[PDB]
């Protein structure tokens, strides 16, 4: 059975950090649902790319649970994720079932907001470090991708392929990740 | 005055190769128009990400000319671009005015289709090489980004940041490209 990913798409999300993981995960044969935080309507990302979600979050959450919940960055997207009770509930449920939780750039700051994965080693965008670290609830890392416990984090648009491939590795294994990687012409 | 980019978005385009250049160019302060080949309606990309264009190609072409015309890859997107008379006319006009023409992955094969930039050094995705090289009209390169004459090409999703930053360099200069690069957390 194919693994399943939920990608939560909020206004202000970083579109590169949304599309790279969606695309790479679909290359890996993962069933990905792009779920709109606000509803079924198109979402205006940080640099004005407009993406139409596969479903509302309201609907997607009733088709759970998922093998991974993915939080893109973009500062305003992460703020929107951080303010959402629906997101809080999805993440808590994922944590409780010991499922993978993945977040990139400022995305990890929504984990802080919702009190998810405290005690884990995490990375963020450099400019999001101080926010993430408020209270010392996580241990900070400068690795381009980090993984500790349930929590997989990464730093920025430029680490999005590595982040996505780490998700593929976690779900489908190293060999699939390597096979997906090769045609991409990564460095 | 800000430089202007036209990104032509066809069904089957590689969504990473579409969004990375759009986003990076907008970070560089370039005015980017995402123009739908088929019209104003949302476009289903290769891995099923659905992007809403800023305008139809029909409308965008009347707001030209542009400092760069950008052709994403994705094999079926490039086939759609290659079959379009509107694309042909836009590219011919761009060539005639000695403007930049940029294409990635299989995107450069639409240059072949429309007889654009013959004699230039080009790269493509490795799997698109034989198509591009039919007739020996270009000189092939394995550089991750290549630029010769009017024609800027690149290889795949994994070279999209380098491709986008090369476009920024060409239009706005090396310093702007370097400033845009730094926050991205590239290798
Ligand atoms: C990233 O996408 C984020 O969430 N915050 C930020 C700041 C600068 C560059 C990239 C990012
Ligand atoms: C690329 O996007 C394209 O146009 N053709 C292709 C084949 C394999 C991987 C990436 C690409
Ligand atoms: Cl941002
Ligand atoms: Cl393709």
């Amino acid at each position: 059975a194919s693994k399943r990913a939920l990608v939560i798409l909020a206004k202000g999300a970083e579109e590169m950090e949304t599309v790279i993981p969606v695309d790479v995960m679909r290359r890996a044969g993962i069933k990905v649902t792009v779920a709109g935080l606000a509803g079924k309507d198109p979402v205006q990302c940080s640099r004005d790319v407009v993406i139409c979600p596969d479903a509302s979050l309201e609907d997607a959450k009733k088709e759970g649970p998922y093998d991974v919940v993915v939080l893109p960055g973009g500062n305003l997207g992460a703020q929107n994720l951080s303010e959402s009770a629906a997101v809080k509930e999805i993440l808590k449920e994922q944590e409780n079932r010991k499922g993978l939780i993945a977040a990139i750039c400022a995305g990890p700051t929504a984990l802080l907001a919702h009190e998810i994965g405290f005690g884990s080693k995490v990375t963020t965008h450099p400019l999001a470090k101080d926010k993430m670290m408020n209270g010392g609830h996580y241990t900070y890392s400068e690795n381009r991708v980090e993984k500790d416990g349930l929590i997989l984090t990464s730093r920025g648009p430029g680490t999005s392929f590595e982040f996505a491939l780490a998700i593929v590795e976690a779900l489908n294994g190293k060999e699939v990740a390597a096979q997906v990687k090769a045609p991409l012409v990564l460095k």
